[PDB]
């Protein structure tokens, strides 16, 4: 059997470059069309697996031949595709982003197949949920599904991780079942109502978060730190003075790596440096699944910086 | 060697219902995304194949898990996949059609493989174009690709029909090589300067075409019917007492069937009627390249009316 479990949303991002934004009536001729596999659960697991983790994936994809072009694409990169199930006649999720590239980006996102990640949808995967040492999830899947996964674990012990991305709002009864949380400043706020900008206010979030049954709270503060708190012990990790590049996974690899730390007996602070490496290497990289570096890398990088 | 030859585009239509017209900044959670096979050049050759004709297709697709599956899909519909030149390291051509649930639409067109079709790319296809009796083509692929196709067709006594879709302004040198023309209200002004809305105005635009070397001029106006102007000796034709819902493949079925008619020796006057049926049956079906009826279906339909 397996030891790491990702529970999340695979989805293809349809990219096309246009000369300007749209408007009602006419049509735009586009250029450089590409499809980049994406979606948190898919990133935060290919992120893991490349660091050799003993990882399993729980996600829902469609039968639109791509949906199958990903169930292997995964399976090769280490990952156990057992709990990634094919939804019949539903496509895997999508993003239609017409580009500015003249300004900002118009994103139109569907959830399609990702909407089948429900309570009854992973009753067979609970086996793996319990016998696993960890569990990783983000909020691109329905809570109804994100929930049974958490609850099945806690009762039969397993630390549970939640990326609050993409930002929304959660019920208390759930955050109690989380043994961490790695929000981002602009998200993090919506979970409590505390605009994070400096060290002292960065602390108020945690306790407010902590107070909801959460042991560890690591709010990414982006270009400068990783606010860590183990029951209130707030800190700071100055990240990496490097040469940045695109957004992409970054917070997907980061969170993807942090869990790769914890499995190989690292203490958190040891991992957060490790994570921030991946979050520092592949941010000179770009794309999505194209960014993510290997163990050989990050470990080498850690050495190259001292 | 096949009797009818179609030259035109291929599309993939990425339609996803949007609930609010896209704007800058933030995203959107649309629903019910479908991938609907398309492209003018492609509807019409599929239209043709549905009316049991001898059709071959000359078009460009891509490596895409579509551009291959579509070519295999063609044959199961009886198509000469000869000239279906494929494209290495390139996606096909696409239409990103955002609904608005409602208000207005956002169709967004991408170039891609519908571009390789240049004068030079159809050279071994003269073989097909010359000995064939008809040539059907539209305006969604490169201009210099058609320009050569029309002339060697004419010089090889092969009839050429030009669907000027989508509407654009064209040079001479080519219009001297057309044997028949199929525009609408919107198409005429871009080539004859006439705003054409009724019988007196419809005779005048035509002439300009006539003055540009075009004999048979068929200006179709979906709702009100078609104005033919076969050398000035012209008339008005009521296309069946019907509607138009997915006019997408409507004027595509019209064009596919009309040439399918003329090919079976039908008189000009009778084939325009023939198409008018299939369009009238096509327009009542939801969907785009799925809104196309079978021959028996159209033929039987004809009996039921008069």
């Amino acid at each position: 059997m397996n030891k790491l479990v990702v529970l999340g949303s695979v989805n293809a991002d349809h990219v096309l470059q246009v000369p300007s934004f749209p408007r009602p009536g006419e049509t735009l001729h586009g250029r450089n069309y590409q499809v980049i596999p994406g979606g948190k659960g898919a990133n935060q697991a290919v992120a893991a697996a490349r660091m050799q983790a003993d990882v399993g994936f729980i996600a829902c994809v469609g039968d639109d031949s791509f949906g199958i072009n990903i169930r292997e694409s995964f399976k090769l990169d280490g990952i156990n595709t057992a709990g990634v199930k094919l939804q019949p006649n539903c496509p895997t999720g999508i993003a239609m982003i017409q580009v500015s590239d003249s300004g900002e980006n118009s994103i139109c996102i569907s959830a399609e197949a990702n909407a089948k990640l429900t309570a009854a949808a992973i009753e067979p995967d609970l086996a793996a949920i319990r016998d696993a040492r960890y569990l990783l999830m983000q909020l691109e899947t329905p809570l109804d599904g994100i929930l049974k996964a958490a609850q099945e674990a806690k009762t039969a012990k397993t630390n549970v991780i939640l990326n609050p991305a993409p930002a929304r709002e959660l019920p208390d009864e759930l955050l109690k079942c989380v043994d961490l949380i790695t929000p981002n400043e602009t998200e993090a706020e919506v979970l409590t109502g505390i605009t994070v900008y400096d060290d002292s206010s960065a602390q108020q979030a945690a306790d407010a978060l902590h107070c909801k049954g959460i042991e560890i709270v690591i709010i990414t503060l982006g270009s400068k730190g990783v606010w860590l708190s183990q029951n209130g012990r707030g800190q700071r990790i100055p990240g990496f003075v490097v040469k940045a590049t695109d957004t992409t996974a970054a917070g997907d690899t980061f969170n993807g790596a942090l869990v790769t730390g914890l499995l190989q007996e690292m203490p958190l602070e040891s991992a957060i440096k490790f994570a921030h490496a991946a979050a520092a290497i592949s941010v000179t990289r770009f794309g999505a699944q194209t960014s993510i570096p290997t163990r050989a890398e990050v470990e080498a990088f850690l050495a190259e910086h001292s």
